């Protein structure tokens, strides 16, 4: 298992514009297009992202390309963030994947906000960080996905994703 396979499981793959869990226009593998309520604005951001007149539909190759860009950006956002970088550097390879997943979902800003949890992860207090991560809107709104990510932080293994 790896970060790409992990996120492909959590986000799924859709080739036509759809609405995410928050009701925002998205496409591909969890690629947020716009927070705006307008489908046109969404089609416009899609075309600009792909570089062609899409008609709200993309191919698999195009979806994967946005995905690759998005994972790359997630990583870079972590390494440039004063609060995230040190956590990420302190973690083992499996747990780093869990942090990337959170950033991909909620953005760097969002994750950097989990101050207490971050400190606990940095300290390697797994069970305690897991309980603290669960006390969040994130966990209450997307519980199955949050449980998966939290279990990875708790155990350092990919067991939570094996079966899916
Ligand atoms: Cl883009
Ligand atoms: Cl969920």
């Amino acid at each position: 298992m790896n970060i790409f396979e992990m996120l492909r499981i959590d986000e799924g793959l859709r080739l036509k514009i759809y609405k995410d869990t928050e009701g925002y226009y998205t496409i591909g593998i969890g690629h947020l297009l716009t927070k705006s309520p307008s489908l046109n604005a969404a089609k416009s951001e899609l075309d600009k992202a792909i570089g062609r007149n899409t008609n709200g539909v993309i191919t698999k190759d195009e979806a994967e390309k946005l995905f690759n860009q998005d994972v790359d950006a997630a990583v870079r956002g972590i390494l440039r963030n004063a609060k995230l970088k040190p956590v990420y550097d302190s973690l083992d390879a499996v747990r780093r994947a869990a942090l990337i997943n959170m950033v991909f979902q909620m953005g760097e800003t969002g994750v950097a906000g989990f101050t207490n949890s971050l400190r606990m992860l940095q300290q390697k207090r797994w069970d305690e960080a897991a309980v603290n991560l669960a006390k969040s809107r994130w966990y209450n709104q997307t519980p199955n996905r949050a449980k998966r990510v939290i279990t990875v932080f708790r155990t350092g293994t990919w067991d939570a994703y094996k079966n899916l």
